[PDB]
DNA sequence: GCGTCC
DNA sequence: CGACGA
DNA sequence: TCGTCGGGGACGC
């Protein structure tokens, strides 16, 4: 079966997530556990995390449905010994957020070398930032999403991807998110099912399935191997519908959290209606 | 620099 | 993007 | 329901 959900708003509680992704009849969700945008909040109290528990139980969300995402400040390659650690404390404070709220994943950005050290070197911190992570909590899987590639922010290619999970040492605990919008502004078509075949058998034979823990299922307003990332509703942009009936079609896919983050929230229970009835 | 996006 | 402010 | 912060890294002016 597959978990089609989208990236909610947490405004007001994270049990409010919970509530408005029962709103659009999703089936799974994501959301940040914290504001996304500052290095610091207050931490989870005892009714927050009782709130959005007892909201998953209602709505019949498990954790293998929902996909929380991480801070856009963390980078956790950073070619600057004291912001490298500040990074990696944020990182370890977010998964420890994940542990206190019963949830299994951690959607990430790999991390960005600012042209100050060289790619091998910012996927070794990357992978070196994932061990001291998973050596301060359990139970919760690093995901790494793939990325536009835009500025010097590495994970734009699969084998980027790979060469991170190659360093990390509990490979039981890390994954891959994969998003269309940045797999297509990288390079990676997606435009024709033969193209999505193509796609994927990259992805198969660089990464693997066996790592594939999630999806953002959103169309790219910029455009093929621009290397830009702006998302946009699913058949407007420049990938179109084929390539989400494709996966939708495609069994691979089960079992994760299949998540929009497409740019207009007043039609994301159409959009999840519309990738349902593409089964 | 801006407004805007992720 | 979520908290907050009046 | 509106403007603001925040403050990392970008994009397209
Ligand atoms: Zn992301
Ligand atoms: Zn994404
Ligand atoms: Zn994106």
């Amino acid at each position: 079966m597959k978990y089609i959900g989208a990236h909610v708003s947490a405004a007001g509680g994270l049990a409010n997530a919970a509530i408005r992704a029962a709103e659009i009849d999703a089936t799974a969700f994501a959301l940040f556990t914290k504001n996304q945008r500052q290095w610091r909040a207050a931490p989870l109290t005892t009714q927050t995390i009782d709130e959005f528990k007892a909201a998953c139980e209602k709505y019949h969300y498990t954790s293998a449905q929902i996909l929380p995402h991480d801070s856009y400040l963390i980078n956790l390659g950073h070619p600057v010994t004291e912001a490298l650690e500040k990074s990696r404390d944020a990182f370890i404070d977010e998964m420890q957020r994940c542990e206190q709220l019963g949830l299994s994943l951690l959607n990430f950005h790999p991390g960005s070398h600012l042209m100050q050290i060289s790619e091998e070197d910012c996927l070794a911190r990357i992978a070196e930032s994932i061990n001291i992570a998973l050596d301060k909590t359990q139970g919760v899987t690093a995901v790494i999403e793939n990325t536009a590639g835009q500025g010097s922010n590495l994970g734009f290619k699969f084998e980027h991807l790979a060469a991170i999970i190659d360093g990390v040492e509990d490979k039981s605990r890390v994954g891959v998110c994969i998003d269309t919008c940045h797999a297509f502004a990288a390079g990676y078509d997606l435009r024709t099912p033969a193209e999505c075949e193509k796609t994927f058998a990259d992805f198969a034979r660089t990464v693997g399935f066996k790592y594939l823990r999630g999806m953002h299922l959103n169309d790219a307003k910029s455009t093929f191997g621009s290397r830009v990332d702006r998302h946009h509703s699913l058949g407007e942009g420049n990938i179109g519908h084929d390539a989400f009936r494709w996966i939708m079609q495609d069994d691979r896919f089960d079992g994760i959290p299949l998540i929009l983050e497409t740019i207009n929230p007043d039609i994301w229970a159409e959009e999840i209606a519309w990738l349902k009835a593409q089964q």
